[PDB]
């Protein structure tokens, strides 16, 4: 097969609105944010402006071909394929997509996506100006998927991060978490990102 | 049935713009706002910025299955269902939806759809910064069903509100209305949210 | 019939690019604002922002229906209907539609279309922190259709009787008024309403 | 025909990616401002926020229709025409359009259509707060075409002003400029718009 | 061939999710911004806003034709097209288009593509009021395609373009190809570094 072959398959054959669950076990999808920037706090409001790529993997074996004398991955417009609806549950924006919204499809199935975004959160950001710094956490998980449908796993801290931010990254954990809604049930997973950050030169002058 | 064939078959006959009444009696919709945060108050211009879960229920027969070896519920893009056509009738601002737009659809024809809405309202913000707080009431129903189509029902508070707000909540209150347009003799149910928050001390 | 057969007619027969003229008569369009809100006065710049009910009314034979054990009207998108291609003359910023894109179809082919709009003009503020007011106009018509394709008529209720009591401001009068523009680059008019909304700062 | 079958023969024949060149000379855009208002100006950042009219006219001749017992003109979404892909050098916004996209097409094929646009530019604003006021100069030419393809050529542009505005215009030119860049051996057109105008 | 006919056999067979890789060598992609203002800049926060032509030009064989008795060149809008999936891999705000979202295409299957775009970025604005002035260093290039399906290659005076109204002045651009690497994946995607040295006027 060459790329073309394997982009018309994706493309005629693709079911978006079609959640991937194989023998009705959950689709694991994995979620890890990487922070680029932080643009703007706010400590009288608690709302923080940041940049980040939101690594995002899970398996979608409808898409998989034989790799042999094949590509081993092809890039995907997102519109062709299902991807999670997974939403910020502390987010006051929208999520800017900086990006172009192309996901890499490997041969076994595999998906992986990662948009940059730039996105405003409801947060902690008390002791921002302190040397232990301001911990504003980020809880993402499936909007409408509970447990049974899909789970979400989390997968150097500062290592994509700009040196030009007035901010500085003290520490990122990205742990695994359940929440419940009053109308239903059913738990839904979420990662819940703590990014730990103060600014830069906090000398009293 | 597998999720594909129930949704395909969604996609193929759910009628979007076609109201889902039984037998000429209003399509019953209940709605209550769960409030997130509120990030700007006003009190010169009465304007509130609020967050807010808008839980949203209703039936559509037109979208039942047999449930017997079949999942009971699937997520839906709202672009292939009816939908209410709700509008917050002090609204001053578009409603900015920060979530997927999928409903829930169970077996049984009932919908389940909750958006996050970023919007902001004309309210009364009077008294904010005072101990028993502002009231702010928020009035939302049909643009164009009225009552004989369209019955709006509420049917706790903080629960989900931000502990990092500027504000908290003192009360939610959210009860059934009707209003009359001049053009027209039918009345629009309508549910009026009174949210009682203050500036915290 | 019932709605689903309607609706079905109407997507169908759906030529929404298509004025629906009768016997190369206009199309009778009725304008009425109902004001809502003022949000932001600027007496410096001459800026308005405000929030009202674009009353629309016209009539489309084409989508007519027999109402004899049928509904005698329905809510139809209005991406599936001719709308008149009005704009406010003196608008400064695009109209934000607040509302559900529907319009009310009746049985005999009349449409009642009525968004929320809240939209920035270009008016006379001088005079919104005294007695008698600031009067701020506000011109909409048919952007390509001259007169004998469209008319625009005001309606024949009180001025302030959906407007907002949280406002800082007050309605003293609004007039709604015929107008007709004709250019020189062309022989044919364009009919406007012209909406007078005399208002002020509260006490 | 009727206004039905003109606008089904529009829609469905519509090669709105086709530029309608005949016989091999460039399609004649005509393009004139209409200043309606002059709504923020900044004399620090020289930069301006203008209201204009894009009265902008050309023929594409396979639009046309025999207009015996039919309309002359009908008024046709833009979606479904080729338009001239115009582009204004000095712009710093995105061009805000006000008005609903539609055009008026004659039964000859000639096509006028007239946005209201709201647009943010980079040019002279010193002198605003002065007599003789400020002039701000405005390029629009296609972004693609060159003049073998496309030629701009200017067509009152003051009389729709808002009198309600801070500003008045004192002098508004329109003129033809033909661009040789170092890079391309063809010539791009464009017509510059020269708004004098001033603080009241 | 005429107009119609090109743009018809474009918009029918163009694949434009399809990368035109020939005999599998990768995509050769020559990118070269020329600036055009430099609108807003933020000493204290490392953030500059830019306008800026992104000329980008390719080679895609499937859209050729014999141009014998037929047009050398035409203008196909993009959504018809194979386009390089390039970002700036430090802005912090989308890409605004302020063109229209056209490219030139050559008989010989030559795309060239240079929209105006309006973005900020964070880069190092320290000595912007100073006579050496600052420089802000930009990083384009593929989001999902490593060095194997698409190479970058940069391509007139630094100011020819320039706003004579901007507060402020070009003093240099160079631009470089490098290489970065993302944890995922083994492969190296190809960059070009632009770098801006401008200074405040005043
Ligand atoms: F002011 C008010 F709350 F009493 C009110 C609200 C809405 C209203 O009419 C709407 C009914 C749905 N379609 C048209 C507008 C009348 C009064
Ligand atoms: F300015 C002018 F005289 F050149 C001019 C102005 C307007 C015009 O047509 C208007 C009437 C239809 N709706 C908006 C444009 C034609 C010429
Ligand atoms: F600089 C350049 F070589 F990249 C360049 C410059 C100008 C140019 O054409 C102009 C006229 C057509 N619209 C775009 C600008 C193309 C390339
Ligand atoms: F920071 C940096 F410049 F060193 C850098 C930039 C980008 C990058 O990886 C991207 C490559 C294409 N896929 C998305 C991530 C890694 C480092
Ligand atoms: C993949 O292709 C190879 C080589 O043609 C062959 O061994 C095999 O049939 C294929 N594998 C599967 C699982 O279909
Ligand atoms: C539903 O499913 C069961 C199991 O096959 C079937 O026997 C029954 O008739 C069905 N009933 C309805 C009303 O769908
Ligand atoms: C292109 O067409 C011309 C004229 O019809 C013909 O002479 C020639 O063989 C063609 N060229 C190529 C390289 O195919």
């Amino acid at each position: 097969l060459d790329r073309a072959d394997i982009l018309y398959n994706i493309r005629q054959t693709s079911r978006p609105d079609v959640i991937p669950t194989q023998r009705d076990r959950p689709v694991a999808v994995s979620v890890s944010l990487k922070f680029i920037n932080i643009l703007e706090v706010n400590e009288i409001t608690n709302e923080v402006d940041v940049v980040f790529w939101q690594q995002t993997t899970w398996s979608d074996r409808t898409l998989a071909w034989n790799s042999s004398h094949s590509p081993d991955q092809v890039s995907v417009p997102i519109s062709s394929l299902w991807v999670p609806d997974l939403a910020a549950y502390n987010a006051i924006s929208k999520p800017e997509v900086l990006t172009p919204q192309l996901a890499r499809v490997v041969s076994d199935g595999e998906v992986l996506y990662m948009p940059s975004i730039r996105q405003r959160f409801s947060c902690d950001v008390s002791g921002v100006d302190t040397e232990s710094g301001a911990t504003c956490r980020i809880k993402i998980g499936s909007w409408t998927h509970h447990s049974r449908e899909i789970s979400v796993d989390p997968t150097d801290d500062s290592e994509y991060f700009s040196q030009y931010s007035r901010f500085e990254i003290l520490d990122v954990t990205q742990k695994k978490n359940s929440v419940t809604y009053s109308c239903c049930p059913e738990a839904y997973e979420d990662v819940e990102v703590s990014l730990n950050f103060r600014k830069k030169g906090r000398s009293e002058i």
